[PDB]
């Protein structure tokens, strides 16, 4: 029970990674 928003197409383990998702998306 973490992060499932897949935003772009991903579940993460938590806000940060879903957070640094964004970062390495070229969009931030």
């Amino acid at each position: 029970q973490q992060y499932t928003a897949k935003i772009k197409g991903r579940t993460f383990r938590n806000e940060k990674e879903l957070r640094d998702f964004i970062e390495k998306f070229k969009g931030r």
